[PDB]
């Protein structure tokens, strides 16, 4: 089998394609695969003295909405301006706690998140899941992406053809944390780098049926030596009418928004080491789509009848556009089962109850939470848009659960559902209190001073807020671990005594 001989026949296939472009078509190719990064020159230059000092003391990844993404940079920006015991001592007290961030450097670095975004055509379609028009970038910027994304989808018209297209595979290296942040830390055995966890194996098969590509993929014509953290490596089968562009050295540019067929998931040994071999095949977009529907339509039906709801209440969500699609589809499945196990039926039902009311959800998604219309219809600033992997939003009464991101120090999706229903179960016991104005019991007076005494009693992230507290002892309170429980009833009783009195007093309501 021909490696070279095969990438000079696809390249002849697209060497009409490549000699009829334009270098403004061509640029806009090369701008795709380059992302155009800030500058982090003009941005300091931009700052004043107190924020170029107040940058150098400020810990970063304490922050909660940011992406590392955007916490990368910072840091990289933030040597940039150290430049003689410096170093040592503006990193001396790192380990020593992961104290919460001052609420002036909260707001400092929630505008300076609007400064360090990188132009990627490639990330906004993937964060966006294709809805470019969501209103959580720069309207300038916002209309600059769709006039380059319309305009390459102009370029990617020749389909690969009813010739090439079943003769020939294509590949993909991948990084595992690109699917799943989470199941990726420990899907590389511990004990040996090497080799794959065999029951994580099965893991990450069981529920990986389908994917969606929502942006441009950048396919290698030939198998490329798998780099530092790429395990998995795709092999894909297009389709004939799949469209798509020749890049050079080797490479195929694929059409947005296609669908991919999982047809055999192994592990494979290349050059000493396992790796994860996935088989896909090209499949219409809208098929995909169906399903995921199909999936919706049906898990609704399920939990309205076992939770005495209307036949046809809109409660649980599937966005879904990206790669790891399936499993965000089965994972919510899982998630909702716990969450029926741990929390009481009466309980579980009047507050659901309480979010239907206010047309609220159960949003699952793999594109970025600043992009769920639940969180940006109300949430008009860029600056006070949130992406971390969860969310409670009062104002829509929705809970939102970002399936590919990675959690503060917590164990599953599941316990993470758990605590955003706490947040659902603060809002309606402030509701029940004074259903005038509904406000949060945790603003109320009572809780206040509890939380200012055995607020930094519990978990690390638990002493942010009074209404982050109320969540992490509720979660606690309802962990399957039936020590953690104890520790909450002992390490905070009035909290612990507290919630179950919201809890008496949900439940009795008429
Ligand atoms: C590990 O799984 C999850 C992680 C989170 S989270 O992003 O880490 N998180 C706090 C966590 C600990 C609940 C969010 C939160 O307070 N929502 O109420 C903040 C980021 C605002 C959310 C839901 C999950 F399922
Ligand atoms: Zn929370």
């Amino acid at each position: 089998l021909s490696r070279y001989e095969k990438w000079e026949k696809i390249k002849q296939h697209y060497q009409h394609w490549s000699d009829s472009l334009s270098e403004e078509g061509r640029g806009l190719l090369k701008k795709l695969q380059i992302p155009i990064e800030p500058k982090k020159d003009d941005i300091i230059h931009s700052l004043s003295q107190e924020e170029k000092e107040l940058l150098k003391r400020i810990q970063i990844d304490s922050s909660d909405f940011l992406s590392t993404e955007e916490k990368e940079f910072l840091k990289k920006l933030q040597i940039d301006i150290r430049d003689e015991e410096e170093k040592e001592l503006l990193n001396r007290i790192q380990v020593d706690s992961s104290n919460p961030l001052s609420e002036k450097e909260k707001e400092f670095l929630k505008k300076l998140k609007l400064d360090i975004q990188p132009y990627d055509i490639n990330q906004r379609l993937q964060d966006t899941g294709g809805l470019i028009d969501s209103p959580s970038i720069n309207l300038d910027v916002r209309k600059q992406y769709k006039r380059d994304i319309q305009n390459i989808d102009a370029l990617l018209h020749q389909s690969i053809g009813s010739t090439l297209y079943n003769k020939i595979y294509l590949y993909e290296n991948m990084n595992i944390n690109n699917l799943t942040a989470t199941l990726g830390a420990d899907l590389v055995d511990s004990t040996d780098n090497t080799k794959i966890n065999r029951g994580i194996f099965n893991e990450f098969k069981k529920n990986f049926k389908y994917s969606i590509s929502s942006n441009y993929m950048i396919v290698d014509i030939n198998e490329r030596p798998a780099l530092d953290n790429e395990r998995l490596k795709w092999r894909i089968q297009l389709s004939p009418d799949t469209r798509a562009g020749y890049l050079e050295n080797g490479k195929l540019i694929l059409q947005r928004n296609i669908g991919l067929e999982i047809k055999d998931v192994q592990i494979i040994k290349q050059s000493e080491k396992e790796y994860i071999r996935i088989d896909a095949k090209v499949v219409p977009k809208s098929k995909i789509d169906t399903k995921i529907q199909e999936a919706q339509l049906n898990i609704n039906q399920e939990w309205n009848k076992a939770l005495g709801l209307p036949k046809y209440t809109k409660l649980i969500t599937f966005n879904v556009h990206n790669r790891y699609a399936s499993n965000i589809v089965e994972s919510a499945y899982l998630i909702l089962n716990e969450w029926k196990n741990n929390i009481q039926s009466d309980l579980i039902k009047k507050v659901t109850n309480y979010l239907v009311d206010g047309n609220g959800r159960f949003v699952f998604t793999d594109i970025t939470l600043p992009n769920i219309a639940e969180q940006y219809t109300h949430q008009d600033e860029i600056y006070e848009q949130v992406h971390s992997k969860g969310l409670y939003v009062p104002e829509s009464r929705s809970i939102l659960l970002h399936g590919p991101s990675k959690g503060v120090e917590l164990r599953n999706d599941s316990e993470g559902f758990i605590h955003e229903f706490g947040h659902a179960v603060d809002d309606y016991a402030g509701y029940l209190l004074d259903k005038n104005q509904s406000d949060l019991v945790t603003n109320s007076k009572k809780f206040i001073d509890i939380f200012k005494e055995e607020g930094s009693n519990l978990t690390s992230y638990g002493r942010t807020n009074e209404a982050e507290f109320f969540a992490e002892a509720f979660r606690l309170m309802h962990s399957t671990d039936h020590a953690e429980r104890l520790k909450v009833q002992k390490n905070a009783p009035k909290t612990f005594q507290f919630i179950n009195d919201q809890i008496k007093f949900i439940i009795n309501s008429l």
